[PDB]
């Protein structure tokens, strides 16, 4: 007689009216069940607040009008005919950005009972209010809001294809290799509402993953507390006014390169920064300070009487900083050198300076140092609390 | 019987002329109502001046033709129908620079009288003439042009779909995560005309934005500010004959490296640029100067190089400006030796007048660098009060 | 009856053949006219010489079969019509990378005559041979030639819409407030041929434009002066070797970081440089120079009397130049003047030094001249921007 | 009478159905014999873990309706029509980001019993989960999962033109100019089955590649090797900080700057380093600590008037070491005397010295360890990237 | 009666079978003549080694169908018509990455026996292996290959619309203000086999191009010749210690500022470098070990040289190396005497003067060396970029 597959296809497409919604009663909505996979995390970029995402989307819906009696067809019960052919809801996400990546499938399934299976990929650009407070120890729960533009709740409702249990726990396809881990994927259904006139129909997905940090725990975490533990020492085994500036010096050279290196590396938001940032500046801040003040006593002590102790009205501000803290011609020619080597007259003004003042960077670094380890392990817990 | 919908479809798309200005007299204009709601703020590039945004747009017409009882109809009164079989106004926006993201919607509602809604999104680039003047606190209003490109306004008139006041206080949705933050989105009609035959429409969208500096607050204003200070305590502690060297060029570093970290933060446009980076070059303006000068006299009189500096002629024309704002033969040797030990001990020559004119100008730069620091202080606050007023 | 446009787009469009040129005599051409009205200036990117523009544009022709009687259809003169369901001409920007940011205006209007008026945008992005010679005082003739690519002048001609007076004075939209500013639009006809056979139309429209140069002239200009004069006084009033290798060091510095931060913005192609940029390391070079002669004759010969009397030969082209420049008290005195001994010692040799520290004030009277030039300079390139 | 292509396109396209599954049983399915030959390798991103590539893609299947008998039709074989005007499978790639800027074919082949072939390039873009652990001497394999996205393995199966042999030994066209190196393409078959109902064919192709490390190998490993050895013998003679310190940190100089220049030559990822770049910071921590101690040394032995008297329960420590790893007369002289003081020092800490700077001499025995090691592992590198 | 475009445009396109080869016996080819004339380079991305240019194409065909007798249409002889109805072939670049800025020309030339003539711009990203080994004086001829993706050369084979001679030297139009100069446009047919069965056309344009190296020999030839000889002033004439230094200290900034200036500039490919990068970077480091050596010898001579005496076998070592290559009165004046020891220190400084004094005869010698070869390749590099 004629093949079923045509007998079929034009018993179907035939008085078929694309764009009328698939319905006798208007008064009923079709419904539409969705189902999301996460197959990858391509980029995070979290200076433009966005999330370029790599999922598996899939959809069914009802069409009256496309069912048939399978035994008149060679007891043919699915069918694939294309997708321009047949009406398609006006399914879209709002947080996007880009979109056209993802290619178009000219084709899905049909069943005898009208049920429509549509199968594609979607390469998004979503919007995500990211937050670096916790850079390495980073974790983001962006959402996708799936959703019709047009078509009220009256005319399309949504909802899923499976359990919300299997779209949490769904790590079936995902690579792993990347910079990003996943924990859920957690659906959420709303009427959305902004006026009185209309409602439409919502299903969120919240995308929660997590950074990986190891990368991140050695190139900047070992460098910074290896030379945060080291400028410790420069102020406390040597002495202020000695060579101890040699000490600072390449401690200031790795830790330049470690800050220009590191910089290049870690994201730089307008809206916020992250902590470890902090520290680093400060930490090399008290270094440069310390630097600049051992350079200065070494070469002000160095000539004998040439500025006497002038500035003795900051020696009050001193008092309690330490309790914050706490051959007759041969004579005279003889005498000509203990009268020069003696060096009272300007050393010991700035020196108990130098001393006590040294404490305080000392003191100080100490605890930036200390909550810099203190803060570094919350953020561990709680990204691995999740 | 069939349904109703396929009744209802064939019965207006058959014989229907899209393409066609949908009216009966010509004479008659087609309006189009509006609506604009800001969703986000992507983007501002200070640079290219230009705007990112996205907006959920909507509109609606009226269709002479889209016209049914719905009685027949099985009393349906709405219906949804692809877009591309129906007329559709060719309304753009005049400050548009890129297009192609905001993707299609296929299908627009209709009403049984040819009420046509068409809601889309817009993920728009537009050009706008910005300024960094107050840099953190800046606030910029970048308008939106609505309008037909080529039909005028005997054939296309354009309208609000609500009122004015529902379009400037609305923020049912909106990103307050974002670097800016939404004031206002200010509407204004005009009859747009550039020659004498044709008048077009034009619905305008004035889009007031505001910057969140806290950020910009901590990394630039208090590094100058710390900078700042500091320098004028170098000022008093040592005088000029002294070691105002060892500070100044240890403190023109530290303006020197603080002003690398700003240019990258700090938005590199090309028309103007704020006031800050004024006040940062100034007060280092003044570092070289204060140092350069400080230089000529210190090590200079303690070389010794003039033995007479002095020009009275000049120093009366400084002082004019001062006054206005305030064995027996071996028994000697040592003696000798003496000489030549005072020769190692210590040097002083005249030049106490022709240096103490070296001091007075170092203190008077103390009238002058606190003064820069001064206005930069000042006018901080008050761009923080407009940016606060808005 | 009927509606008189639903009436009258059947009356057209049925029988209508799109994609023939619309004529009745194929031996008679179809001519186009022009307009353009720039909007904005988007981007200059000196480096790949290409030029950003926005601009208004429009065109009519007439389509002998658009045609009608208005009194049949309700006295109604002039309709609005898709574009693709009619012929277009395929002109088209020669000077062109890359366009797709221009949107597709569906509708046109028509006349009851056959003038078939076309509004659009468009964004381009074409080629245009850039200079920096004059880097802050620039001015660029831009040249959009419009034309068909395959008709030819027997088939379409081009024209001008307006007068070429109106068009270069066109300026009632132009965004002012950007970089760059707007003086004239020039067109421009030609019969444009490449063979012997086949002639094509051409009309160039020579887009001049100006910089703003307000902001470069504070960022470069006035700190390069700034950094030029130091560099003088730090010469003159030190004649010293100590203090002045030195400070002149301090100043060698800050020329340095200021020809960096500059070179960030600067705007660098690999066909020329601007003259600004060469004042610059010229002056870099003689702020060297006269460093480099400096330390060859201060540690060799005054702070280490090491004999070296020898070269006189040396000084003799000097002296044509500065023509053409216009028993314990035996040791008690040995030990008492051994302290003055070990003062200074101004040997012969140390005033054959100085005459080799004169050309210490030539290089001196170069850089200034370099610094005198770079004013001179900067003032003709001033005044002839102000020219245009 | 009329001609065949014309002839036959007619009896063929007429009352053909494209989007129907070209076969008259359904229960049977339709094979696509498939084929992949590499061209170039365009783009390696290690930062995104995405790759660039540019392949000659064909494939052919049956369609039973694409049938006829040639001896009517002037005994034409085979035929070229387009590829809108006929069923075409959805075959893809499950591993792409991007993909537009291939092009297409507006043409396919057929022949007389229904082979359908069709050719055409492939500008992919795809993710794959690179390592830059051996970054110089590096190897990928990436795969290019082709499939369809709807079709189940009952309707559609994926199979090779030829066999794998042919296709792993296949660079009949391959740009070898690159930086990159092609070794074999191995394809695989599987049946995809995410879940119960549904499973899917699948045809992957291992694409495995080698790095060109020679340019590496000079801007990077001579330099470091010539760093590291400068900092070794500054450990054998000098003993003292006037004799160590102004040398090695000269050293750390530029062992630090050609740590920040190999960054920017360097592939930034956040997977996972490179090794070299761990010998680098090592050997540079290493030698910040030799620094360190080697200065406490100098100020309490050299330096100190009284020093940190001796402890000795560490010397206890490191003793332990070595068992393992081993009026007038006097009144002028009396200047003299303190000329004689002056100029003469010594204290006690030379004992203490010896613990001490030994250590030099033991934390020595490392900075031999780690830039032996640095070549032991270079040469194991370039062994497994010269098996490879 | 009517007009004749339409009375022709209807007598054509009804039944014409566009998809289908326009010819009459199938077993004959349907040849595709070919123009290629260049207008610009618009970019060459050594790093990418990628080829952005843009060049006027066009190309005719026969079409048997496209056929009158223009006497019986008014004598009419020539017709534009749209693409998009007729057959086109499926011509296209291999060596592509991506198209699409091109836009499509919506209509074609046709004659009164077949001759279809379709001329376009084309917007090309083609790859080609870049060189810049001579990096200011580089020539690259790079290829465009013209063929059929799909057809083969039994239905498809491909000729020239002109003389190669022609095609070879055609400036008409091009661009030369930009950085790149034409020289050459070489074209070549050949006949691409792959496999045994099909053998498909092809048609190469081998594009040959020269750079206008003036601009990189001013920003980086002169400064670095300059800054190359002023040093060798610096190794010759003192061999002393501290001024030296000062000397070249000084060149070490302007040679770090224009080493930086530079490397931004010139293109930083992986497979290759240009050799104008190895002199500097050798020139860079070789400053800063003389330099180094330099600060070395004073900070030794000065404060404790008899440490260490000298290392006799180190002497040896540069001692054959040299040779290869070539109570009161007294007591008052002891205290005075004691002077006279500081008059000059022990001759471990004078051995430790010739450590570090013989090296600069030798640094002198290799760094004059170097720069000696920075110039020898410079002139024939531009006498092979002059011959070309
Ligand atoms: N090739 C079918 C793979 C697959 C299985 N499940 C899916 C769900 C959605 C989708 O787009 C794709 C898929
Ligand atoms: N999904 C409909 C959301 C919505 C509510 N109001 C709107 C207005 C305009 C628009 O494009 C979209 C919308
Ligand atoms: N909305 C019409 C504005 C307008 C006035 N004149 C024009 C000329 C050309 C054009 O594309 C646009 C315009
Ligand atoms: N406007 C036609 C100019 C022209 C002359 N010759 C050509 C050859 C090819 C082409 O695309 C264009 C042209
Ligand atoms: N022009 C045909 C070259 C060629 C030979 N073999 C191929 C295989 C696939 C392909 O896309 C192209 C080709």
């Amino acid at each position: 007689t004629q093949p079923a597959l045509l007998r079929l296809s034009d018993h179907l497409l035939a008085n078929y009216k694309k764009g009328v919604r698939p319905v006798r009663d208007w008064r009923k909505p079709t419904t539409v069940s969705i189902d999301v996979i996460m197959y990858a995390i391509l980029n995070v970029d979290e200076k433009n607040q966005v999330l370029t995402t790599y999922i598996w989307y899939r959809q069914y819906w009802t069409d009256e009008f496309l069912q048939w009696t399978p035994e008149d067809f060679d007891n043919v019960t699915k069918l694939s005919i294309p997708t321009d052919s047949i009406w398609v809801p006006d399914i879209l996400i709002n947080e996007f950005v880009d979109v056209g990546k993802s290619p178009n499938i000219p084709y899905v399934y049909v069943h005898h009972r009208g049920e429509v299976q549509n199968y594609k990929p979607l390469q998004l650009v979503t919007a995500c209010s990211l937050d670096i407070y916790n850079f390495p120890f980073d974790v983001q729960n962006c959402s996708l809001t799936f959703t019709s533009w047009l078509h009220t709740i009256q005319d399309i409702n949504i909802t899923l294809w499976r359990s919300p249990e299997e779209v949490r726990s769904d790590k079936s396809i995902f690579i792993n290799q990347g910079e990003w881990e996943l924990l859920e994927v957690f659906p959420q259904f709303k009427e959305f509402s902004i006026d009185i006139s209309n409602s439409y129909a919502e299903m969120k997905f919240y995308v929660i993953i997590r950074r990986r940090p190891l990368f991140y725990a050695v190139s900047l975490l070992l460098p910074s507390i290896f030379l945060m533990v080291v400028d410790i020492v420069g102020f406390c085994l040597p002495p202020d006014s000695g060579e101890r500036v040699s000490f600072k010096i390449t401690l200031l050279l790795g830790y330049s390169v470690f800050l220009i290196i590191v910089s290049d590396t870690l994201p730089a938001t307008a809206i916020g920064t992250p902590l470890i940032g902090v520290y680093f500046v400060v930490c090399m801040a008290l270094l440069v300070i310390s630097l600049a003040e051992t350079i200065f006593i070494v070469r002000l002590v160095h000539k004998q009487d040439l500025q006497r102790p002038v500035p003795d009205w900051l020696r009050h501000l001193v008092l309690d900083r330490i309790a914050w803290i706490l051959l007759q011609e041969l004579s005279s020619i003889r005498h000509f050198l203990e009268k020069r080597d003696e060096m009272r007259e300007v050393a010991r003004d700035w020196l108990r300076v130098g001393y006590v003042l040294d404490r305080l960077l000392f003191r100080i670094y100490l605890l930036a140092v200390l909550a810099y380890s203190i803060t570094l392990v919350t953020l561990w817990s709680i990204w691995h609390s999740s």
